[PDB]
């Protein structure tokens, strides 16, 4: 998944400011995970 970004990012200050675009997608991928999580406890067993 992320792999098979990193390394499209390869096909097209190098692996310095090109390597700090390799950090949002990771990023990307966490706050997908953690505002999903995040829903699911607020409701269906509700801390608030």
């Amino acid at each position: 998944e992320l792999d098979d970004v990193h390394d499209p990012l390869l096909a097209i200050t190098f692996e310095l400011t090109l390597r700090s675009c390799l950090y949002p997608h990771i990023d990307k991928q966490y706050l997908d995970c953690c505002g999903n999580l995040m829903q699911t406890l607020k409701k269906d067993y509700r801390l608030v």
